[PDB]
């Protein structure tokens, strides 16, 4: 659904500022 570390869930990973 949402991320995959950002507990938040909102946003996409592949659009994450992991970075
Ligand atoms: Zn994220």
């Amino acid at each position: 659904k949402g991320c995959w570390k950002c507990g938040k869930e909102g946003h996409q990973m592949k659009d994450c500022t992991e970075r």
